[PDB]
C-alpha cells in the first residue's frame, strides 16, 4: 500500500508488534485501526502505534 515515515523509534512490546527506528520508511499494510497500524520494516510485519508514523501519500 502506501509508505509511512517513522517519526520516533519504537521497540516491540507484544508478539503482534514490530520494531522501527525514527526516519524508517515503512510499507503500510493495514490502517483500519485508529491506534495501531500494521507495517512492514526489514522483513517483519506487525503493529506499531499509528501516532508514531506518518503517511506519505
Amino acid at each position: 500500500k502506501e509508505l509511512v515515515l517513522a517519526l520516533y523509534d519504537y521497540q516491540e512490546k507484544s508478539p503482534r508488534e514490530v520494531t522501527m527506528k525514527k526516519g524508517d520508511i515503512l510499507t503500510l499494510l493495514n490502517s483500519t485501526n485508529k491506534d495501531w497500524w500494521k507495517v512492514e520494516v526489514n522483513g517483519r510485519q506487525g503493529f506499531v502505534p499509528a501516532a508514531y508514523v506518518k503517511k506519505l501519500d
